[PDB]
């Protein structure tokens, strides 16, 4: 290409847009993004160039059978119906650089994106359809290239995204993201969302665009011991404490605001558990249902009723789908279930125990789910996230365990040749008690001889002993007993010191590897915590059954040019920094001292030939 | 690839750069004698 | 045969052999478990 431009575009030739559009095309076909560049750059008129007819062609350029082929033959390009497919049906840059994506042309997307007009949205749309495009592409190694692109957009929508939020604060945030994005409905993080945009929702700007939704109208500096006094003493809230009819709205404003929602929910939660426990502990009877029982099967059909709202309102198939996707709403659901059936067999005349006993196991998921609100705060998001990437070395622990319990289980109960030997006792003594053993639970007693009587038992022949614990085994041999303590003794090095300190180092290792990623993994899960409390009605879940019976130009093409003009002065910085880095100039001092060498033997041969002529 | 790669390193790019420097210092002494020569023949 | 082809394509894999193996396996010790802490007895095997 360097060619070229040195002859082709010395400038001793004109040219002319049609002559130019048919290199161009080539340019395009071939994947050659140093010379559209360079085409463009010589004042070509694209919008007066390009053709639906080109365009096709370009559509029809794809690799073989390349999985766009794929697309387009189950889909005139008719590129608008393969997009709604892909994301699920829920200017001539734009174009282009939508062409380029689906060929996965690298360097024909990220030119166009930076001639391209939505810059931020345009580089989150771009990351969204790559990664989906890469998990659907089967080639296996295409997915590298597409994961690799994808994270180069994303990177650089980050940093554009950043220098804008640094010039301007109120005008990118609020009206760059919260606005609805071009080719979609859902606004600009959705697409961030979506496309699982981790390295964008850690800027800085948008956690603080998100902390400032959080809090609502509210001030985002407000204390939190300020607002939880506030909301026990709601005429409180008209002080000079909080910072944000002028009195209906200011009380709207405050009990509107996702905060508030969020620690009403938490204080009604808890009052639920400790309402659940009291029906539990005490007043759970046989006879049929007291005020309390009724009251907490009121509250739960709440509980439920909520729930069905937000799975109804997150495309049936799709919205709940991916409401299923939630972890917590999964925990949500079988919570209620086994609610259901509890009280459904608590009712039954036949079945009070198995009610109580199924419920008792509903209540444990209920607080369970308690480990929501440490998703809130910032110093215990991370570690919750953590804590899920764990499971890996737990299992691996007791899988090692399991192997090992039934190793010295099933040995110590063989030697032990215990006269019960029936087989729910057979299980006790084979993993129960030996799994006691790794918690300091040693019964001596009852498995070393020198502990234990001798007496004649049974006829068998050998001795035996009469171990004092209840579950001990009647009578156990003590043939080898010395070998029954020695694996005692090798168990407790085993698993008590070896594998559970092998378990700690595991978590050291892990817990330094992760705590990276999973910091900017819950700060991503910041913003799908909000939208999730922006859209829930105001009261509390006992209460929450009234809300759900009343639910029964120019500026933006201001706007526009102030994000293009950024992202210019940010290209041009970029690149003067490139050209002012100590390699590139190095070879371009390289290059002028060889244009000296050249002048220098030009000045040589005309010295030699003036000397010739001195005669 | 390889080969290329190192010929396009930054080290490489100095040291033949410096060699072409001292190539072009070679010719300038020479330019400076053809000078002095061309100045003495003057007369 | 196509199904006989098939068949021992997915028979032959090596994944299903360990794991045809592996079922074997811990069948092997449950059974051992069984006779060790039950069928075991001075009496002929
Ligand atoms: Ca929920």
């Amino acid at each position: 290409v360097d060619i070229a431009q040195s002859e082709l575009f010395r400038g001793d030739i004109q040219w002319r847009s049609f002559h130019l559009e048919a290199s161009l095309m080539d340019a395009l076909l071939n994947d050659r993004p140093e010379f559209v560049r360079l085409l463009i750059s010589h004042g070509l008129s694209l919008g007066h160039f390009l053709t639906p007819m080109r365009l096709a062609q370009l559509y029809s350029a794809a690799p073989s059978n390349s999985l766009i082929r794929n697309l387009l033959d189950q889909a005139p390009p008719d590129v608008g119906h393969v997009l709604r497919m892909l994301l699920g049906k829920m200017a001539p840059w734009s174009d282009l650089l939508l062409w380029a994506l689906l060929l996965n042309r690298a360097q024909m997307a990220m030119y166009f994106w930076e001639m391209g007009s939505n810059a931020v949205s345009s580089a989150l749309g771009a990351c969204l359809l790559l990664r989906v495009m890469a998990r659907l592409e089967p080639d296996a190694e295409e997915a590298a290239r597409r994961k690799d692109l994808a994270f180069k957009f994303e990177g650089m929508g980050v940093d554009l995204f950043g220098e804008c939020y640094r010039s301007s604060e109120v005008r990118a945030a609020r009206l760059l993201l919260r606005r609805c994005p071009l080719w979609g409905d859902a606004t600009c993080l959705q697409l961030a969302m979506q496309a699982d945009a981790r390295a964008f929702f850690a800027q800085d700007g948008v956690q603080s665009l998100l902390t400032q939704k959080w809090w609502g109208d509210m001030a985002s500096t407000t204390p939190i011991w300020a607002l939880v006094l506030a909301f026990f003493c709601p005429p409180l809230i008209y002080t000079r404490l909080i910072t944000f009819r002028r009195c209906l709205r200011r009380w709207f404003h405050f009990w509107g605001a996702p905060v508030t929602i969020f620690m009403g929910n938490v204080v009604s939660y808890l009052l639920f558990l400790l309402l659940f426990s009291r029906v539990l502990l005490v007043d759970f009877q046989p006879a049929p249902p007291g005020s309390l029982e009724l009251l907490l099967y009121f509250w739960a059909f709440t509980l439920l009723c909520e729930e069905l709202r937000q799975g109804l309102s997150g495309s049936l198939s799709q919205r709940l789908r991916l409401y299923l996707a939630d972890s917590w709403n999964q925990c949500d659901l079988v919570a209620l279930t086994c609610f259901l059936l509890g009280v459904g067999c608590r009712l039954t005349p036949g079945l009070y125990h198995l009610g109580r006993t199924v419920l008792c196991i509903d209540f444990m998921v209920f607080t369970v789910r308690l480990l929501h609100i440490f998703t809130v705060n910032k110093q215990l998001g991370p570690k919750i996230v953590i804590v899920s990437k764990m499971m890996k070395d737990v299992f691996f622990f007791l899988f090692f365990l399991g192997v090992w319990l039934v190793a010295y289980g099933v040995a110590t109960e063989g030697l032990l040749r215990p006269r019960d030997s029936d087989f729910p006792s057979i299980l006790r003594r084979v993993f129960y008690r030996p799994y006691l053993q790794i918690f300091g639970q040693i019964p001596q007693e009852d498995m070393d001889v020198a502990l234990m009587e001798h007496s004649n038992c049974s006829s068998e022949p050998g001795f035996w002993a009469h171990p004092p614990g209840a579950q001990a085994g009647t009578c156990v041999s003590q043939y080898a007993n010395w070998l029954v303590v020695l694996l005692l003794v090798i168990f407790l090095l085993v698993a008590n010191i070896l594998l559970v300190n092998l378990l700690i180092a595991m978590f050291s290792y892990t817990f330094g590897k992760v705590q990276g990623n999973s910091d900017l993994y819950w700060k991503a899960q910041r913003y799908r915590l909000i939208r999730e409390f922006h859209s829930r009605p105001a009261l509390a879940p006992p209460f929450i059954v009234i809300s759900h019976l009343r639910l029964l130009k120019e500026a933006e093409r201001k706007l526009l040019t102030w994000e293009s003009v950024h992202k210019e002065n940010f290209l041009l910085a970029r690149a003067r920094d490139k050209r002012e880095s100590d390699s590139e100039r190095l070879k371009r001092t390289s290059q002028k001292v060889d244009l000296a060498l050249k002048q220098l033997g030009h000045i040589r041969e005309y010295e030699q030939r003036l000397k010739v002529l001195e005669r």
